[PDB]
């Protein structure tokens, strides 16, 4: 969950200091999401939002009431790339690629100090 996803950002934007820098941006990065993302960063973090809701409607993430953001899963961070664990069940495996997705998504938009503390009347 959280603590690995900061550690994915980290992984791939090693200058980085994920909750500090992707927290509360736009409309979908941080808890919830709702309206239009406002750039190519917000919309990499509604995919995820879609991700997570959709690990929901899973068999395998049924009786698992830590929740994604805390449901911990292994992966691997060597020389810049990502690696999800054959080791994760079904339902870790599934939020750990979730996160994958979109630690890379991070890593290839620009960052627009625009949106950071973002209003949520503009959503
Ligand atoms: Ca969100």
């Amino acid at each position: 969950a959280l603590w690995q996803f900061n550690g994915m950002i980290k992984c791939k934007i090693p200058s980085s200091e994920p909750l500090l820098d992707f927290n509360n941006y736009g409309c979908y990065c941080g808890l919830g999401g709702s309206g239009t993302p406002v750039d190519d960063l917000d919309r990499c973090c509604q995919t995820q939002d879609n991700c997570y809701k959709q690990a929901k409607k899973l068999d395998s993430c049924k009786v698992l009431v830590d929740n994604p953001y805390t449901n911990n899963y292994s992966y691997s961070c060597s020389n810049n790339e990502i690696t999800c664990s054959s080791e994760n069940n079904a339902c870790e495996a599934f939020i750990c690629n979730c996160d994958r997705n979109a630690a890379i998504c991070f890593s290839k938009v620009p960052y627009n100090k625009e949106h950071k503390n973002l209003d949520k009347k503009n959503c």
